[PDB]
């Protein structure tokens, strides 16, 4: 039932894959995504077209969970997801993100943003 | 956008973790779990209590979201989930876990069942 800021902040900053859930009506979707944690938030780069997209602007409220290795610690975020428009913002997640995972979704893509309303950590036996 | 239902089960057999998505209101909650695939279907052994147990009496339409290694492939898993009262099919289930994980969640637990109505797999770039 982890509450440790920094330890959480190195975690989520290395953890390469992240699980996003939506809802409409009362059926879940969970995707895998890349991702960067960045101001208080989870941004991830994706096509603006999708079931994922349509769940979206129909229910803005998500959850977005993480859990790996370095026992296993795993974090879950609440909050609003919504498209960044501000062009430095988008540009500094996407420069974060190419320094994490590198140091076609095609046609119509996005800058995605969830703000942490809520986050909730914890370290786990087996 | 893969098909071939070997590779999928084989992958099913050895990926470790899974995320079940569930949802009450249009409130997602995305939970990592350790889990065998088995019949046309995924199990977990779990406490009988917390809120996983209370969306899932509101509202057992759920997600079951794997994601792994052996280029990225991952899998998604739409059904519904219900306890298992089975003895045997409880038990197979069970065995089945301990030789995959070993080859506390303490005081009230059971199986947890997923049927598995619709299932989709993807292979991925990064
Ligand atoms: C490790 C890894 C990293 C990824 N990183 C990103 C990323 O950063 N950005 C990004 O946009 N996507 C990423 N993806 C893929 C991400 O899941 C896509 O956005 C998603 O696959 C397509 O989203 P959608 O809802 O718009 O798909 P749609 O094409 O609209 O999906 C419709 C149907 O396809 C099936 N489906 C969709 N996605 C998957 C999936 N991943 N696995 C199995 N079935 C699926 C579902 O059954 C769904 O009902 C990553 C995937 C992996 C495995
Ligand atoms: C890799 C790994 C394997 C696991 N395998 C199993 C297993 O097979 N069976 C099993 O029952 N559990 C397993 N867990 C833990 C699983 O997530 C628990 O069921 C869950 O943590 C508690 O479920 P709940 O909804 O009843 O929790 P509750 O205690 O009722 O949760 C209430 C609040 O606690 C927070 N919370 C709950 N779970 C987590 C979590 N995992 N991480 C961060 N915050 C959380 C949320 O903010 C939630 O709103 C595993 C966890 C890890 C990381
Ligand atoms: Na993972
Ligand atoms: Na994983």
């Amino acid at each position: 039932e982890c509450k440790d800021e920094k330890k959480i902040t190195e975690f989520l900053n290395k953890a390469r894959t992240g699980f996003l859930g939506l809802s409409t009506n009362d059926q879940p979707y969970v995707i895998p995504l890349n991702f960067v944690w960045h101001n208080h938030a989870i941004y991830f780069h994706g096509a603006s077209e999708g079931r994922k997209i349509k769940m979206i602007e129909a229910n803005p409220e998500v959850c977005f969970t993480i859990c790996e290795d370095l026992a296993y610690m795993s974090v879950i975020i609440f909050g609003t997801i919504e498209p960044v428009s501000a062009i430095e913002e988008g540009t500094e997640a996407m420069q974060q993100m190419l320094d994490k995972y590198v140091p076609s979704l095609g046609s119509r893509t996005a800058i995605y943003k969830i703000s942490c309303r809520e986050r909730t950590a914890k370290v786990n036996e087996p």
